[PDB]
């Protein structure tokens, strides 16, 4: 079957879109080469539509069946419940796309009569009708990147397919509790979303250490969502139904599967019939959970089919890392080819063929890699980092165009120990917050497919909780990091690190002069910037932080909110 069929109708935008980074003295102080920064628009939607449209064949085998049997057995130990309407409403992000039925996220979150009565009607209809396909909207995402002329032109916009807001709330009532219990039961420690950045590093270090002679690879499936077949999606349902659930939950889950998850008609923003989907919807609740389970099953089966020796996996949606015992250079290459052939049979063909690596730091997963620096007392300290180009480009965009989602804050939190966060992002944004005089304002950001709300003044505590006090004392960064970061800054026309250091001294001093939590930020976040460093003591606030909802599977399109 084809992943999509199309009518010829265009994928259209809601509002006018901005393609180019606007000139502005605040964003210019971060980076000058504004012509290199672009935002994807609906102008490139047809190009993407072509890429994600292809035939899927799927041939399963004994290895696949064996893994699937184990998974269903594991799921049978899980008990899940429905969420109340009110619980599901509270999980809706404040800027989630409004319903076509006369209400938005604000109404849902405040439980307005129209929103509530509508959602009740949608729920009842889910229970009564397991058959009629539920309409979805297809939209081009607006995401910011830096040009890469060594890799062709600009990336085409990603596409997102999602149902109406009323349906999205119903998905949470039916399936949210499952998203919070099932992945850990069936994938155990291989499930990546349960780990903070520091824990992810610890997991990978352990996995690597376990092997007498470790070899690792990442596997890139070509357009994973499009490779997911109707059978795959019905199999996911079978796994959900293996849980102990109330009958009403079983009914809603089945209707959602047949009417929404397995496929259905897509409409553009103008309401014209755009096409029909026969693969994974990118913007439904189960997108992340479904991708993770389906990727785990196919990958583990492919390991068995290939004869990979003692595999330890880390799976986050379509993102897959496999660490195992090396069988020798040529044997490893051969076995990776056999793994790829198996994944291909299972309908998960590769983008770039996997490459064996024999050093953990050389494996890229979820766009990140492990690096090492020194903490206080000169101990080696491993931490997660990434190339800063995209985070810098988005930070410049977000400096001049305010967005409901602050990617820069998510980056500061996730990549706090990195030299680029500490010297550049932290310095720039605390500067900008004082310029705006909005330091003490909660901001939203996306992390692991979920939306969170954080006050920047709480960052020392948050950073301490997630990364430890060492995140404020790290030094002697790797040659690779210094080189990669300096090169990104030059490429974007940003000031060099030495300039950021002088800037941070003044930001630090300004924050300290404001006293209170602002002074705590100055002292902790910018201790690296002064010659006479302060002694940083554990923050009592770090322990009081309720991070119980951090680091879990999220939702397609990040359409879930925790506060």
């Amino acid at each position: 079957s084809m992943s999509y069929s199309w009518t010829g109708a265009l994928i259209t935008p809601c509002s006018p879109e901005e393609e180019k980074l606007p000139i502005n003295p605040l964003s210019n102080s971060l980076l000058r080469y504004h012509n290199k920064v672009y935002c994807t628009t609906s102008k490139s939607a047809s190009q993407r539509a072509k890429k994600v449209t292809f035939d899927r064949t799927q041939v399963l085998d004994a290895h696949y069946d064996s893994v699937l049997k184990d998974i269903k057995l594991a799921a049978s130990k899980v008990s899940a419940r429905l969420l109340t309407l009110e619980e599901a409403c509270q999980l809706t992000p404040p800027h989630s796309a409004r319903s076509k039925y006369g209400f938005g996220a604000k109404e849902v979150r405040s439980l307005s009569g129209r929103a509530v009565n509508h959602i009740k009607s949608v729920w009842k209809d889910l229970l009564e009708d397991p058959q009629t396909p539920i309409p979805t909207t297809i939209m081009a995402k607006n995401e910011v990147f830096c040009v890469d002329p060594a890799k062709g032109g600009k990336k085409p916009a990603r596409l997102i397919v999602y149902p109406d807001l009323g349906v999205r709330v119903c998905e949470k009532m039916a399936l949210y509790d499952i998203t919070q219990k099932l992945p850990q039961a069936v994938m155990g420690a291989s499930y990546g979303f349960q780990y903070s950045p520091a824990q992810r590093v610890e997991y990978l270090l352990k996995a690597w250490a376990e092997k007498k002679d470790p070899m690792g690879f990442s596997y890139d499936t070509r357009c994973f969502d499009s490779t997911v077949t109707e059978r795959d999606i019905r199999t996911e349902e079978s796994i959900y139904q293996a849980c102990s659930l109330p009958e009403e939950a079983r009914t809603a889950i089945h209707s959602l599967t047949e009417r929404l998850y397995v496929g259905g008609p897509m409409f553009n923003s103008k309401g014209q019939t755009c096409g029909y989907r026969r693969c994974r919807a990118s913007g439904v609740l189960t997108t992340s959970m479904g991708n993770t389970i389906t990727c785990y099953v196919k990958a583990l089966a492919a390991c068995k089919a290939a004869g990979i020796v003692a595999p330890t996996m880390l799976v986050c949606g379509d993102d897959l890392v496999v660490i195992s015992e090396s069988q020798g250079t040529e044997e490893d290459e051969r076995n990776l080819r056999a793994f790829t052939e198996a994944m291909t049979r299972y309908s998960a063909p590769p983008g770039d063929p996997p490459r064996p690596e024999y050093d953990l730091e050389l494996i890229t997963s979820c766009s990140s890699n492990v690096s090492v620096a020194l903490g206080p007392r000169g101990r080696r300290r491993y931490y997660l980092t990434r190339d800063p180009t995209t985070p810098l480009a988005r930070a410049a965009w977000e400096t001049v165009r305010h967005s409901p989602i602050n990617s820069w804050l998510g980056n500061i939190i996730q990549y706090a120990p990195t030299i680029w966060v500490r010297m550049v992002l932290m310095t720039h944004f605390f500067s900008i917050l004082m310029v705006q005089d909005t330091l003490d304002q909660n901001l939203n950001f996306e992390m692991y497919g979920s939306v969170y709300s954080v006050n920047p003044l709480d960052l020392p505590a948050i950073i301490e909780r997630l990364h430890g006090l060492d995140a404020f004392s790290m030094h002697t960064y790797s040659h690779h990091e210094l080189t990669r970061v300096a090169s990104a800054l030059r490429k974007l026309g940003a000031p060099p690190l030495r300039v950021w250091k002088s800037r941070a001294r003044a930001v630090r001093a300004s924050l300290i002069s404001r006293g209170g939590k602002a002074a705590v930020c100055g002292r902790y976040l910018f201790n690296w910037a002064v010659k006479t460093k302060l002694k940083l003591t554990p923050l009592p606030e770090a322990r009081l932080l309720d991070l119980s909802s951090w680091f879990t599977v999220g939702a397609g399109g990040g359409d879930i909110f925790h506060s």
